[PDB]
């Protein structure tokens, strides 16, 4: 059992910059309620992007994915590949490359959309394009406490 859970703006957009390029509460308190307990699969680059106080995430097995040798990521068990990473419920927390990996093992997919308007640019992180083999269902668009937008998706592989 593999999910994926990521956020996005409605363009697509996960990162840039080395962060994520809004801030949501309410997405947060999501990602945390659904995660915790369960162990967290992430790419090297969004280990390195967790703020400090949260590093490694408490509450969850920490899997970072990275092709250097000797790697040293406190808290987490380092891998070099995905399927080292899979060997009950797992969640891919991104990002782009690894969410690209984990697409085709995975049957849930769980995502915020944020209304923020942000034109995809060179560099961005973007989020994996879900086909007709998934199935969503949606919430309402929400308000958050902060004012920005948002709603939730929940897609499972038909
Ligand atoms: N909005 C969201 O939900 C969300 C979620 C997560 C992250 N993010 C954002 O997304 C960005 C990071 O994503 P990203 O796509 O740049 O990077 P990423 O997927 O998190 O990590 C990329 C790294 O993964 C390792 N890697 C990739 N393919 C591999 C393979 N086949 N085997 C082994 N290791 C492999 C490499 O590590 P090495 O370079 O060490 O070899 C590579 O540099 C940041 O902006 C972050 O804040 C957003
Ligand atoms: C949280 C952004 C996000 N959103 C959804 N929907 N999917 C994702 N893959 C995702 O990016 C995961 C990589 C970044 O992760 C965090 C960074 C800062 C704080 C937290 C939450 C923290 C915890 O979880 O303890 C606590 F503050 F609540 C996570
Ligand atoms: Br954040
Ligand atoms: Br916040
Ligand atoms: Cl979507």
């Amino acid at each position: 059992s593999v999910g994926l859970i990521w956020a996005q703006s409605t363009s697509g957009v996960i990162g840039r910059d080395g962060g994520i390029p809004w801030r949501l509460p309410e997405d947060l308190a999501h990602f945390k309620r659904l995660t915790m307990g369960h162990t967290v699969v992430m790419g090297r680059r969004t280990w390195d992007s967790l703020p400090a106080a949260h590093r490694p995430l408490p509450g969850r097995r920490n899997v970072v994915v990275t092709r250097q040798t000797g790697l040293v990521a406190h808290g987490a068990q380092v891998v070099g590949s995905l399927e080292q990473a899979l060997s009950a419920a797992t969640w891919v927390i991104g990002g782009a490359q690894i969410y690209a990996l984990a697409l085709p093992l995975a049957n849930r997919c769980e995502v915020t959309e944020v209304d923020v308007d942000l034109p995809p640019e060179d560099e961005d992180a973007l989020a994996p394009v879900l086909d007709q083999t998934w199935a969503g269902t949606s919430g309402e668009w929400l308000v958050s406490r902060s004012g920005l937008r948002y709603r939730m998706h929940s897609y499972r592989r038909l």
